[PDB]
């Protein structure tokens, strides 16, 4: 079971004000997995308040367990976790509703505090001093809301960890479910909460949250324009660290926010999206695109028995290792399916 810690920093918190924290189990290893947990946003008064009284826990931590279960790539068990079982394992959960950017207290002038990207360099200090100053490398992973998170603070936890004197602590990260689209919708709403594209959606939350993006990102689109950073094929291209890529080819979340819920029509507009998601990942070397319609993620018991031209992701993820100490014989890290409909791979989730 993984412990659950409360921060010493007891300023930097969940949107209601009480402290955020973390779940450790530790690994007597020099490897440490530190998983950002998912679960959508809200971005303004209306829907922040509905999302705090049906999803309290992605809120506040006033009613959080005092352990949780590791599962799938955050168990220590070898029968489920072929790739980093024997590792130190976190569970850093979303309390923030901010897509893991925000910067800001509650105050006379907030209702809610949004401290994502704040939450997670006060988790990495705090590790410092329980052993993450003795280790090798630092994978932060992360699922949907999580792995967007992956995308826009991994440079900033390599940056943080160089100032504070750690030089040698390898910076990676694992981006699963958070690689979207700012694409054509397949039915079209002006921006309330249900009708708000993610462009509109996020321009809105950053200012509400004071968003956060990574600075070689945030100097290409500048003032106005950082909500381009919270799309993968947009800022991966001014990452410095390296990042391995999972992402379902006709992802739930996707089709959603796209208003698809089969004729011509919607038969061209699925393919099509499955055609531009595989475009997108051409040139990222490390990254595992199955062409299924899912909403699974890596922390599933299950994990491995998805695979991608006969590959798993456990065995891909371990290829990366070896990539990182040139591509090698039988272990491949580059792995998108070219089948253009939702399970034309047998091994897609039930
Ligand atoms: C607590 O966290 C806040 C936000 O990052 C920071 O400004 C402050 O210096 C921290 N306090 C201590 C004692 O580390
Ligand atoms: C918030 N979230 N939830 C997911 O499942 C994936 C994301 N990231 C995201 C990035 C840009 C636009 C919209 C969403």
């Amino acid at each position: 079971d993984l412990r659950l810690h409360l921060l010493l920093n007891t300023s930097v918190t969940c949107n209601d004000g009480s402290p955020a924290g973390y779940y450790l189990k530790e690994s007597r290893s020099r490897r440490w997995l530190l998983f950002l947990e998912g679960g959508w946003y809200c971005f303004n008064r209306e829907n922040c308040d509905s999302r705090y009284d049906t999803m309290r826990r992605l809120m506040s931590s006033r009613d959080w367990p005092r352990t949780r279960t590791g599962t799938g790539i955050l168990s220590s068990q070898p029968e489920e976790n072929p790739y980093w079982w024997n590792a130190n394992m976190v569970f850093i959960p979303y309390c923030s509703s901010d897509v893991w950017s925000g910067a800001s207290s509650k105050s006379e002038k907030n209702e809610y505090a949004f401290m994502g990207a704040l939450i997670i360099q006060e988790v990495v200090r705090e590790l410092l001093g329980r052993g993450l100053s003795g280790a090798k490398v630092l994978l932060l992973a992360g699922s949907s809301a999580g792995g967007t998170g992956v995308l826009l603070n991994v440079d900033r936890v390599a940056e943080q960890l160089e100032k504070l004197g750690y030089p040698a602590i390898q910076v990676r990260g694992l981006a699963d479910s958070g690689w979207f689209l700012d694409n054509k919708q397949y039915r079209h709403t002006d921006c309330d909460t249900i009708t708000c594209a993610p462009t509109e959606a996020i321009r809105r939350g950053i200012r509400y949250w004071n968003g956060v993006v990574p600075e070689r990102c945030r100097r290409q689109f500048q003032e106005g324009e950082e909500w381009n950073c919270f799309f993968g094929y947009k800022v991966y291209p001014t990452l410095r660290s390296p990042v391995f890529v999972v992402q379902w080819l006709f992802d739930e979340a996707q089709l959603t926010v796209d208003n698809v819920h089969v004729q011509e029509g919607l038969r061209l507009y699925i393919q099509n999206l499955g055609r531009e998601l595989r475009h997108t990942l051409k040139d990222v070397p490390a990254s595992f695109a199955p062409a299924c319609l899912s909403h699974e993620i890596i922390i599933r018991s299950h994990w491995t028995d998805v695979q991608v031209k006969g590959t798993s992701l456990p065995r891909a993820l371990h290829c990366w290792d070896r990539s990182l100490h040139t591509p090698l014989k039988g272990c491949p890290v580059h792995l998108v399916d070219s089948c253009p409909w939702p399970h034309c791979n047998p091994s897609c989730p039930t």
